[PDB]
């Protein structure tokens, strides 16, 4: 028997998505780039009615709901990337059905920042990030985003307290043999922001090259 | 008691000032200036302290200036956002180099000090304690995430060295928060991505040649 929030947000999670490339047209940088950005698109639609079912997070007012799914989309999005690579060896699976490796990493031009983001893969790795931890850190990103735009502080510290104390008291029940194995789960959450802010400035050079734009 | 932070307690550099020139007038270039001068002079003490943290001259050199590489900033940032918690809306770089708002204004720098302000304002609700400071400083260090680190069990080691220290203080100081120790550690990412902002600001000042830059360039 363990955390309810946790359990909770094991049972939360989103069915699995695909990236559906088109066969018909291809192979090429601005194929891979689109289709990463239309997955991307699909899975920031889930987000939101995932965030939903984060305890706490529903009572905050919308202004404030926004500005933390605006601040931190690309954690979520990428720690989702990182989990789901975590049985693979230098590749990152950003959908069952497009699985990057390095050469596809090249040819689209992401073999840097791919390479960033593997960095994470790594350290979790080490640390056996379990599906429970995932699901929490996933939340505690979403409340500790810190958006400069936050009308009730005292409200969003309270989101954080929640989760903070599910991970803490999963951690407690779960790992008696580490009993510093919350802290170091939360010690990761450094590079998860760096790697997002990096994949953002990526997603912005290309963006901005008209590489798959219109925006 | 705890005695890795009673040593990261001593162990801390003292003041150093940034001693602005008043033959030259008050510009944005004389602002940058001034911080430069005084992020290298304070460099060269941070240098100097990190060899006194547990086990760290004991990595090798390459491993020792690794972290170093990749963690400065986040230790210039602390150490100006702790001078700053006794203040409002103004950020002490140093005790005769205090930035209000018009200053950032003129310097070219109101986002970027906005954006360590936010980080003040964290840390004023919090009460950062000076002991909490110089350990959260040490851990900044050992978990600054560098891409090149060669042992890097060893450097996990430092960090739970550190990390350890940081929860026993917080379990004897401050039983009343059991999840103080937690909440302290949640703060590293906003120190990253501060830091970050700073040192983006910092290379784009160089890259456009805007400050009179020696060091034998
Ligand atoms: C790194 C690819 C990426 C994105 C986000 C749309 C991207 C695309 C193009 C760029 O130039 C940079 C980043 C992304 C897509 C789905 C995820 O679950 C997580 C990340
Ligand atoms: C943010 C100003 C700064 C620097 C350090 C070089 C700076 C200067 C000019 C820039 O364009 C950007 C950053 C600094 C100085 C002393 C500290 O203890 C911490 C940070």
């Amino acid at each position: 028997p363990y955390n309810k929030i946790v359990s909770h947000l094991l049972v939360a999670e989103p069915e699995k998505i695909y990236a559906m490339p088109d066969p018909t047209v291809p192979d090429s940088d601005i194929k891979a780039l689109t289709t990463l950005c239309d997955l991307a698109d699909r899975e920031l639609v889930v987000i939101i009615g995932w965030a939903k079912h984060i305890p706490g997070f529903s009572t905050l007012s919308l202004a404030d709901q926004m500005s933390l799914l605006q601040s931190a989309w690309m954690e979520i999005l990428i720690l989702g990337v990182v989990y789901r690579s975590l049985s693979f060896e230098d590749e990152l699976v950003y959908a069952d059905d497009y699985i990057m490796d390095e050469d596809q990493s090249k040819l689209a031009g992401l073999l840097d920042l791919n390479n960033a983001i593997l960095q994470l893969v790594k350290k979790y790795k080490s640390m056996k990030l379990e599906k429970e931890e995932f699901v929490t850190l996933k939340a505690i990103a979403l409340a500790n985003s810190d958006s400069m735009h936050i009308e009730d502080v005292e409200a969003v510290q309270k989101l954080q307290d929640v989760l903070h104390e599910a991970l803490q008291d999963y951690e407690a029940g779960q790992h008696m043999e580490d009993p510093r194995r919350a802290g170091k789960m939360l010690m990761t959450l450094p590079l998860l922001r760096q790697t997002s802010t990096k994949a953002v400035q990526h997603f912005y050079n290309i963006k901005l090259e008209g590489k798959v734009p219109m925006h």
